[PDB]
DNA sequence: GGTAAGCA
DNA sequence: TGCTTACC
């Protein structure tokens, strides 16, 4: 199976390399026929002739277009005649395509920006991580001898542990007396042992997490001033630095380096994505953390190493196993998108659709859109439309409720509506169906280019899903849902991809219809949910209804739940379909986007309110989650208002824990671009102060301190407690937190 | 990707 | 307001 792909410039002339994995050899694969290229329209096609004879110059030297033929293609479905300018090198197409504008004689230019090896993958029709290969994977992880005040490198790598399908180890340079530690020289017989481990198990899969930004950069730095090559590429070759997007990732030749952390961050919604909080969020075990204020003192002592080296080892350990999960996910994408998985990997969905269309652009003869100019891309930005329908909800306490919910709104939509920008507004189509409200009018003739995609798309996964429920070996049913996920995740991407800034087929008009009808529908239910049915529907957010027969029997509900489902679907068009999800005893609705529902086994769904939020503290979501608990199981606001005025003292004596007193909040920019100076703001800029390293996504905790002034400048780190005021985590945390829901039963500050 | 509730 | 985060 194809693992990677680049080129190189072998005397001037560009080469393909394919760093293939074949029935457990490893072989790069070599070739020297493929040409970049590039398109120009012309208004005269007799101009080409002059156009043939463009120059321009890179380093000194003098460029041309080696080859030129006349190619008929499509744009948006319309015909067109168009000229494929091959040149030698792929670099040469900055310069040439420059002077080709300039030209009178040349409309514009097309595919001129993707990158070369992308270009053979998509061309020669080439799928990496294909066919049956058992790949090695080995994960690993470093810990560094951090003081406050010292630079980033200056401090020595202690530790490096690494793991496996088979064993997990750590290798360190002070004596510890474990069977699982191997006791070494020096840092660099450290670094070497770790090269040699790479090369005894040569992994075509190198996992790690967070090793872009922090793992291999420290590497790089210690090897450098210990004078050792980090031989840890196939080619013998060092980790290299390759920018993406605005991000720096790092390329690892012949293997695959897999930092988890960018996938994760995509793929769950967690409060901090520590490498403690993600393990223990998706497996359910417990894994502490031991900080580098601690490290520190048991690299002096030299005593404390014993549990040092458990958390180190069980770091490799936990990156493996996370690594093993996220991984299929992952490779089924690259499968499915066609494309590296170190690129995909770090690739956002709105550039997984991209290359997933470009590729299929090539395939059907289309002409790709180019990238929006600077001026096009702001003028994007500053454009928008009405999104999804949200009704405010009726509030308060409900009985046997019930909610319906459209199976892939969006996607259907777009599918039986054939919505596209290849078929937005086409002159003298004999039959259309018109936007809602926005009035956009779709051709339904021919299949839009993205509409006929989906359709493929969801088709293949419903063919998985009946495979599914008829297949009988449980190896590829598992794998099958791998598939089947990877599928649902791309087709249910393409509706943000119509309004996303960057987009080569962004289409605003589609995006707008899809919303647009997404509405009609979801408010045609709703009229029809109770006008013929009786039911009264509670609440609606987009995609799903709340109902219920207000006094109803419970079964009645389920029965006629059931029957509207299967009367509403006989009046909707082609794969626009709703379902019966689920019911729920109880139900309480504060606000829009707010509310919380308990099913008939006792389990509370909040959403929206304190319980899930951040930027509250873990107090408050507690004791608010006990008032709801004892109002949707059973009445007994008595003991809840006792519940809530039970935690005032103990939160008064100075009785509860840290951690329950802490607040996350996300910096979202740099710390010199902060107009407006915040509570989390104010804590990490004097850590900066201090020489710490303040990134942008990175997720502090401030506890606030007992005191008297501004509340940004009394909150300190919660990572270190002061072994704070009780009238801020009551009277504004505990108290409006609780006051949500008691609000509705008439409760003030009591 | 738009809709929406909150804190000083 | 500036700001943050959740919802679909």
């Amino acid at each position: 199976m194809i693992l990677d792909v680049d080129y190189i410039t072998e005397e001037g002339k560009p080469v393909i390399r394919l760093f293939k994995k074949e029935n457990g050899k490893f072989k790069i694969e070599h070739d020297r026929t493929f040409r970049p290229y590039i398109y120009a329209l012309l208004r005269d096609d007799s101009k080409i002739e002059e156009v043939k004879k463009i120059t321009g110059e890179r380093h000194g030297k003098i460029v041309r277009i080696v080859d030129v033929e006349k190619v008929e293609k499509k744009f948006l479905g319309k015909p067109i005649t168009v000229w494929k300018l091959y040149l030698e090198h792929p670099q040469d197409q900055p310069t040439i395509r420059e002077k080709v504008r300039e030209h009178p004689a040349v409309v514009d230019i097309f595919e001129y920006d993707i990158p070369f090896a992308k270009r053979y993958l998509i061309d020669k029709g080439l799928i990496p991580m294909e066919g049956e290969e058992e790949l090695k994977i080995l994960a690993f992880a470093i810990a560094t001898l951090y003081h406050e005040g010292e630079e980033f490198g200056k401090g020595p790598i202690i530790m490096i542990s690494y793991a496996d399908e088979n064993e997990a180890k750590v290798i360190t340079w002070k004596n510890i007396d474990l069977p699982y530690v191997e006791v070494v020289s020096s840092e660099r017989e450290m670094i070497k042992r770790f090269l040699r481990i790479i090369r005894e198990k040569d992994p075509d899969i190198i996992v790690t997490y967070n090793g872009d930004s922090f793992d291999f950069p420290y590497l790089a730095k210690r090897a450098e001033k210990l004078g050792i090559k980090l031989t840890i590429g196939r080619d013998g070759s060092e980790p290299k630095m390759q920018r993406i997007g605005d991000m720096t990732a790092v390329e690892v030749k012949g293997r695959i380096h897999f930092d988890l952390y960018h996938v994760i961050t995509r793929t769950i919604n967690l409060p901090t994505y520590t490498l403690e909080a993600v393990y223990e969020a998706i497996f359910g075990k417990p894994k502490e953390k031991v900080y580098a204020d601690e490290i520190a003192k048991a690299w002096e002592s030299g005593e404390n190493l014993e549990r040092v080296a458990k958390y180190s080892m069980e770091d490799a350990k936990a990156t493996y196993e996370l690594g093993k999960e996220f991984l299929p996910m992952e490779i089924q994408l690259s499968r499915l998108i066609g494309q590296p998985l170190w690129d995909v990997s770090r690739s956002s969905t709105g550039n997984l659709v991209e290359w997933f269309l470009l590729r299929k652009a090539y395939e059907r003869n289309e002409v790709a859109p180019n990238k929006p100019s600077e001026e096009e891309y702001q003028r994007r930005l500053r454009e928008s439309y009405t999104g999804g329908f949200v009704k405010e909800p009726e509030k308060g306490l409900w009985d046997d409720i019930v909610y319906l919910d459209f199976i892939a709104l969006y996607p259907s939509i777009i599918i039986t509506h054939n919505v596209s920008p290849d078929t937005l507004n086409l002159e003298g189509c004999k039959n259309y169906d018109i936007a809602p409200q926005v009035g956009h009018k779709f051709c339904k003739d021919i299949p839009g280019f993205i509409p006929s995609l989906l359709g493929h798309l969801l088709e293949e996964r419903q063919k998985i899903k009946t495979k599914m429920k008829e297949t009988q070996d449980p190896i590829e049913k598992i794998l099958l849902d791998y598939r089947q996920k990877a599928i649902k995740l791309l087709a249910n991407s393409f509706y943000g991809y119509y309004g996303y800034a960057k987009a080569r087929w962004y289409c605003k008009e589609c995006a707008e219809s899809v919303t647009a009808w997404g509405r009609k529908y979801i408010e045609l239910v709703w009229k029809e949910l109770e006008e013929k049915f009786g039911f009264k529907v509670l609440y609606i957010d987009t995609d799903g209804l709340h109902a219920t027969i207000p006094g109803g029997e419970s079964e009645e509900i389920k029965k006629k739940a059931l029957e509207f489902v299967k009367y509403i679907n006989s009046k909707l068009p082609g794969l626009l379909e709703l379902e019966y999800e689920g019911f729920y005893k109880r139900g309480f609705f504060v606000t829009k986007k707010r509310y919380a529902v308990i099913d008939e086994e006792g389990k509370v769904i909040t959403r929206g309110l304190e319980i899930v939020r951040r930027d509250w503290s873990e107090i408050a979501k507690e004791t608010q989650a006990r008032v709801l608990e004892t109002i949707l199981k059973h009445g007994d606001v008595e003991e809840a208002v006792r519940i809530v005025k039970e935690v005032i003292q103990k939160l008064a004596n100075y009785e509860i824990p840290p951690e329950k007193l802490a607040i996350y909040e996300q910096i979202t920019r740099p710390l010199h671009e902060y107009k407006a100076i915040g509570p989390h703001v104010a804590v990490a800029k004097k850590l900066a102060a201090k020489g710490v390293k303040i990134k942008p996504g990175m997720v502090i905790g401030y506890i606030v301190l007992r005191g008297d002034g501004p509340i940004s400048n009394r909150a300190i780190l919660a990572e270190e407690y002061d072994p704070y005021d009780a009238e801020y985590y009551i009277e504004n945390q505990v108290l409006p937190a609780v006051l949500r829901i008691l609000e509705g039963f008439g409760y003030r500050k009591e």
